């Protein structure tokens, strides 16, 4: 026995304004209007970062985003969300993730012009098989367009009112890049390596089905995360990140190349880093 009146009237009547974990919400800058886009509609930024998993209640974080999307939702609404970075530790329960299309009125899902989806990783590929049964609705759907490169978002929405993250842009894609590296594993998928300045961003070169729609998986690896890296050969390179299980190898003519900036961002990383003596403290 739940509806969007039902849950409106509830979270009114409950003192969710000055709870004051509802006002770190807005610090954290999760599902901020921005600007508008080449037809004027309002365009919105949800960050997959920000969110962890079970260390707030997850109703307020719906009221949030309700209570955003209330006075502009009746009008076609266009919304952008970042995947950059995403991670198991940032995810939706089954339970959770039903309430969405419930919570909300209705009508406003009609009112749903575009949606962008921009930096998708693997690890989200992954999740939409285990839950595709809720998401068959948004199987081939027309909205969904995928950002297989940055230089395509831009022409469609609006430059210079585009708003996405700061951290994001700061990455910015601006290194080496080791054109047509082989990733060896029990298939064998073309890999393009960007050695950023503080991460590592693997961008496939091979397009792959996410609900129906071509897209380019980025993998993103932050330079901190790079705990062990082994250069087996110059043929092909080990680089076990944590609690990843088996690491990654791959195919390059010139692993070292490679693996010496690896070193090279690791290293710097140790300066910057405060203590490095507290380490383990899991045994898995």
């Amino acid at each position: 026995n739940l509806t969007s009146s039902k849950f409106e009237e509830f979270m009114t009547r409950h003192q969710v304004h000055e709870k004051e974990e509802f006002k770190a919400l807005k610090t954290l800058s999760i599902f901020y209007q921005a600007g508008t886009s080449k037809a004027g509609n309002p365009i919105f930024y949800y960050v997959a970062r920000r969110f962890k998993t079970g260390q707030i209640n997850g109703d307020l974080l719906i009221y949030h985003v309700l209570l955003t999307l209330k006075p502009y939702y009746a009008k076609p609404y266009e919304i952008v969300v970042d995947l950059t970075h995403t991670g198991p530790s940032n995810r939706f329960k089954t339970d959770f993730l039903s309430k969405w299309f419930v919570v909300f009125p209705g009508f406003a899902y009609d009112n749903v012009s575009a949606v962008y989806i921009y930096n998708c990783n693997s690890w989200v590929r992954e999740y939409t098989k285990y839950h595709e049964r809720l998401l068959t609705g948004l199987k081939g759907s027309k909205r969904l367009v995928f950002i297989d490169c940055p230089g395509k978002l831009a022409e469609h929405i609006e430059h210079e009112q585009q708003k996405l993250p700061a951290a994001t842009l700061a990455l910015e894609e601006d290194l080496k890049v080791f054109h047509n590296a082989l990733k060896l594993a029990h298939k064998d998928t073309k890999v393009s390596i960007k050695v950023g300045s503080t991460a590592v961003q693997v961008t496939s070169a091979e397009r792959t089905k996410v609900l129906g729609q071509s897209v380019f998986l980025n993998d993103i690896y932050y330079a901190s995360e790079i705990e062990e890296i082994c250069l087996v050969d110059e043929n092909q390179f080990t680089l076990t990140i944590a609690n990843q299980g088996t690491p990654l190898t791959f195919m390059h003519q010139e692993c070292e190349a490679i693996v010496q900036s690896i070193i090279h961002i690791r290293t710097r990383w140790e300066l910057s880093q405060p203590d490095s003596i507290p380490q383990h403290t899991k045994i898995r």
